[PDB]
DNA sequence: CAGAGGATGTGGCTTC
DNA sequence: GAAGCCACATCCTCTG
């Protein structure tokens, strides 16, 4: 509890160990979820909440695009982009 | 199956 | 004991 979503990932994305579920994909920001589910399952135990999945995941995310947080890698597959616009905003009292 | 966004609901913290 | 917003969760009918 007492935490965000866009937080949760960057957690997973700093332990190398993860890279099996979620990995850095090159340039600054963009990273891919090599397994969409054990995401969504992880997701589901941090906020006690065993009916979550891919589905309502990817919804929480859709609401960051207007919060400029994080921006979809438009074609490529289960991948996201970290946007520091909306980032350093969030980061603020 | 993505991926998208509207609609409604919800546990969360709080102002009169 | 009630109205205020917060960031999700739940759901849903598109589309490719």
């Amino acid at each position: 509890g007492q935490i965000q979503l866009w937080q949760f990932l960057l957690e997973l994305l700093s332990d190398s160990a993860n890279a099996s579920c979620i990995t850095w994909e090159g340039t600054n920001g963009e990273f891919k979820m090599t397994d969409p589910d054990e995401v969504a399952r992880r997701w589901g135990e941090r906020k006690s909440k065993p009916n979550m999945n891919y589905d309502k995941l990817s919804r929480a995310l859709r609401y960051y695009y207007d919060k400029n947080i994080m921006t979809k890698v438009h074609g490529k597959r289960y991948a996201y982009k970290f946007d520091f616009h909306g980032i350093a905003q969030a980061l603020q009292p």
